[PDB]
């Protein structure tokens, strides 16, 4: 299926299992993929046949910046649920939530979770 | 199937939903993948058994620089249509059109659309 | 002289000569360097003998996000003025304001202004 | 299936076919992917429904830093075996072990092995 | 199937359709993937159960540096053929040949061909 | 002195000592630095008290794309001469001309020339 | 004067003003420059006429990993003091201590302090 | 003074204090800067009034690939000596020799030496 992507959104948030993380905050990154037909939009040049990617950005920002969860899994799950609830034309989405600066002693680029969700 | 790629073509264009975007312009990037047999070319060293990637670059440039659409979907769709019309030996293509600097308040690397097209 | 740096701050702002830029906005980046004696702080481990770099970040954010100028020159000048007014222990500063996505048809990484300021 | 990732872990280790490599050591990098249901965790915000990625990091560190094998294949195989033994909720994993600085005269970014493992 | 990778080999070669390219030369890059069982190697720590990646590097170097073809397709095809001829334990390979600096007026990262080959 | 920068302009051009380079062309990059007082502009927000960096970009583009020289030295020298002739308020400039893909068999990022010029 | 550099050392440490930082830890990076005559070493090929850069690395690691300070200023100051105390042949050093993931809500690459020290 | 640069030359070499390094080899990188008047060349377009940067590359390659020293200091010193001996028009040079993959247990980008040399 055709795809809309938003790559490497960066937010500052307060999610985390440790209370110290909830106090200090840290970077969170999100990669978004949504699956939908884009042919009608590409033939007509009419945005009403697609999904406004500015709205998709704001949907992600709300989950990461305006809420606080323990788990990155909860960020991913809530983004996916909100997308499918709000956009009937999107059949499936893949949400990757990245924690690049976790409190793990060691050397690495990032930890992340990734889920793919569709309706029943 | 075997593939020809052109990675991260960069164009300056005027596409966009907002009239201000049509006035100012911005960067657009394109990733191209085309699927075709390359074995006859790889065995013969004869370009007539493949597709000249310089021509593929120019085909993309024409759509992005010489036309102006509202939607990135229209850029992708027109590139794919032109490829399949001009190159009978290409069975399928995947076109990703990237808008790295959209007028979205926030922090991210890029927004993009991606389509895969083949003939009926 | 010793230095505090903040590298590659990224803000979304509305500065620009063209009215279309003031409507759409774009990325702005800032590099900050301030010059001050750090030896008293490095020997005592007491932040009172240095300058809190979180405050320096917020000072830059206010100029870039909470105001709108025509010129990147005005962003740099106002950041430098605010630093010298507020931190008597800083003797000089260098402020670089970067516009990575200006409305210039062409291929480049960024345009920028850089100033160094001290008191009379 | 949903995934947890740890990207680009960097370790210093002593693995290698040549005895000189066992003496000098070199960088080793690991990419980890584990497959498991994350929906129960994303709905409950309860870490007991997922796998702690700090533990996954430490499991990898033990294999790369606390043991010495001739082959990168042995690093990958032991990481995969340990994951599946310790985490019943993980159904499959993909482990990539990267040797970026091998003693190969030439110019390249890295050599690597990658395996995917599941239970019988 | 398990994989051995060699990422981003860089060679200087003389391949090209235009005689001027055959005179001047340019960079060529190769990504190699070979598919084979690695479990016996990962369990035994015995290199005789795998394929020496230094030999794979040299096989690629020979094709790119010691021969001159018109087409990048010929580079890819000859590398794949040599791999399958020399290593009975490799069941399939994917060879990507990248020309990052072709004589195409325009702005892009690279052009490339990619083939996957197995025995009849 | 205060500075305006344009970083990493990329042009496709035909400069070079070898006739084959003049036929095929290649990438050329330019870094520009100009020195001028920016305080009047930063205090007034009036572009008339600075130098329009879009004009500086076009000045460089003309030299690199609309002319063909043997030497990168000639590109740099002509850019600097044109800047000083056209902008009396610029007291000095530093021009770096980069050839990232020269016909040199070997492994490197780029070759370059850099000059600093002012009036007698 | 001639220089030895160590670029972008990465350590995990517990420094910081906030108690939560001392509990969680974070990445710290260090750039080291030391100034000394290298001509005797370059003519003789005898390490006794230079300074072993592996020892310089370990000196930095001890300060960043084996101690905990409130300020990055204290890390830099102690590294510089230890270098000058231990290596009479080094006449001056520049130490840059980088905190890439501080608890500052915002978007940036890093904050840092940099000092240059010599003997009275 | 005007400059010619060659950035990030990469060679495979066998230099090192430990005998194991002389057996295995590793990457070495070199940055070259030479200072000379470029105005005569930039005005005349005649390479005879400059220094051929392809010759400078080969001069560096000979030292790094065709000789083996214990110290990176010796690589830098010999490159600088050869440049000044062979090019009377070069008045000064700065040579940086980088060892990105030394046998130092730890996490860093590279170690390096840098020297600046001129004639008596
Ligand atoms: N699966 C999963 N595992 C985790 N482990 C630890 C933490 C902590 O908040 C810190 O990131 C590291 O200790 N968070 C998570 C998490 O969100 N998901
Ligand atoms: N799917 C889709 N959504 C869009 N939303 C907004 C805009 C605007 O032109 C700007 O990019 C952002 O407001 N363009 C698009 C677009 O082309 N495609
Ligand atoms: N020195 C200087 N020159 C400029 N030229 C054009 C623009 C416009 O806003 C756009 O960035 C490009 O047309 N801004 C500036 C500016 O701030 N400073
Ligand atoms: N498949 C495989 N091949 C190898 N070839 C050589 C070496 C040596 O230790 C050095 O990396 C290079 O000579 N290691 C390996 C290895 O682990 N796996
Ligand atoms: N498929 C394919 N197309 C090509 N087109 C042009 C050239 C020329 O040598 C230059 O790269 C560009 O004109 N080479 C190729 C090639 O190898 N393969
Ligand atoms: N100083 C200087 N040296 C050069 N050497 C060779 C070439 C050739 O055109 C190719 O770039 C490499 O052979 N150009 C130059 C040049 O412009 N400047
Ligand atoms: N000069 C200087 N300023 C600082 N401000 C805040 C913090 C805190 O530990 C956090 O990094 C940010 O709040 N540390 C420092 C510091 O070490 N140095
Ligand atoms: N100044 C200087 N110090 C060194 N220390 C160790 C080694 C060894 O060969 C390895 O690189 C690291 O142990 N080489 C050097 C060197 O060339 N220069
Ligand atoms: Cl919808
Ligand atoms: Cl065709
Ligand atoms: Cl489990
Ligand atoms: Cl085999
Ligand atoms: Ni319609
Ligand atoms: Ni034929
Ligand atoms: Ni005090
Ligand atoms: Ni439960
Ligand atoms: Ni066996
Ligand atoms: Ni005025
Ligand atoms: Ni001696
Ligand atoms: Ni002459």
């Amino acid at each position: 299926m055709d795809k809309i992507y938003i790559h490497d959104m960066e937010f500052y948030g307060y999610h985390g299992v440790f209370p110290e993380e909830n106090k200090l905050g840290q970077r969170f990154k999100v990669d978004l993929t949504v699956e939908l037909d884009l042919k009608r939009a590409g033939e007509s040049d009419d945005l009403e046949h697609s999904v406004n990617y500015g709205e998709l950005f704001e949907l992600c920002r709300k989950v990461v910046e305006d809420r606080t969860y323990k788990l990155v899994e909860s960020i991913a799950e809530n983004i996916a649920t909100d997308i499918l609830k709000q956009y009937e034309s999107i059949s499936r989405c893949t949400i990757k939530v990245i924690k690049p600066d976790p409190p793990i002693p060691g050397h690495y680029r990032a930890v992340a979770v990734e889920i793919t969700r569709e309706r029943p």
